[PDB]
């Protein structure tokens, strides 16, 4: 935490010294008192304040996953694009760490975003999306599953035999369904208790 | 931190307090330093890990639970339980935020194990309480939809909650199961036939 500490004549002044040297404005600055000061022509006796910027909501956002990456052991680089006038933040995870959790990744942006989001709403009287990503995983995802879709049909189809997928979230898991809605031969179909549950896709029939 | 032992070389010093701290060789970590001496500690538990780790995680929600969690080590299957008063402020919540919580703690005790953990995660068995008003609310609109021989689209909820429901009207001899809608707003039909 920032926190400059500000001296001069009264209370009231020390706090216009602040915002103009912490250039923020008026509704966006914390202060803690820690002297007001005085006069006595002339025991006089500057007043002195410690300041910060108000808390930012990416602020909190980042914060919270920082904390939760280093419980992780994990290292990670955050940034976030906060879209006021939308009501939405985008926060992007890069990181040399970030790339291990391969499969992994769905899940974790999933549960990780859900409870980033927790934490940003509950310090917001307005209703705030949060998307919590890396580098378009999410997209990328998308379309490297639904061309599983596409080639694992072509296989059941080919061989005849049925095919299991591995076991996904069921986001993905829908994905795949999605993928393979209108097939004219194959069918699909999920089993499995979480989270070993998979989709299986095989050939129609009747 | 850790504790010294010595003994002949290194290995009767190892088996020494690996007795008087009444722990196994797999759990314990060394430090390799007439006279002979060693440093030991056992190392810490999935428990300790698990613990550890969600406290951190509330720590920074700016709540306070208190974590317990029975472990199976022969199952290799480890039970968490959470509690107290700050989880009313879970209320609507629970469910999505419980399962987030699972899977990185899932994630994070198995990354310091070898043999796959199977871990689970609930406040007082809220877990099964609401499967139960999920499937006594599956038989109602079913009750229902037969009645106004009709259909109606259940609220919104997670896929989870949307497989309780269709498991329940799975068998139902007399209505149909279809997931429909766009999270966060997909749910569930039940319509007749």
């Amino acid at each position: 935490m920032d926190m400059v500490t500000v001296t001069a004549k009264t209370v009231e002044e020390a706090v216009t010294k602040a915002l103009i040297e912490l250039q923020t404005t008026s509704d966006k600055l914390t202060y803690e008192i820690v002297e007001k000061g005085s006069a006595g022509f002339i025991g006089s006796k500057p007043a002195i304040i410690r300041a910060k910027r108000k808390e930012t909501l990416q602020d909190k956002a980042i914060e919270f996953l920082e904390q939760v990456f280093d419980a992780m052991n994990m290292a990670v680089d955050i940034s976030v694009e906060y879209n006021e006038t939308e009501k939405e933040m985008n926060v992007n995870l890069k990181g040399d760490d970030m790339g291990i959790l391969i499969g992994k990744r769905g899940q974790t942006l999933d549960s990780l975003q859900y409870l980033v989001s927790l934490v940003v709403n509950k310090s917001s009287s307005d209703y705030i999306r949060v998307k919590l990503d890396t580098e378009n995983y999410r997209e990328r995802r998308k379309e490297t599953l639904e061309t599983l879709a596409k080639n694992i049909a072509y296989k059941v189809k080919r061989t005849k035999r049925s095919v299991s997928l591995e076991p996904m979230n069921p986001y993905e898991r829908r994905i795949i369904h999605a993928a393979l809605q209108n097939d004219k031969y194959v069918v699909t179909r999920s089993d499995g208790e979480e989270p070993f549950r998979h989709v299986i896709i095989s050939l129609k029939r009747e």
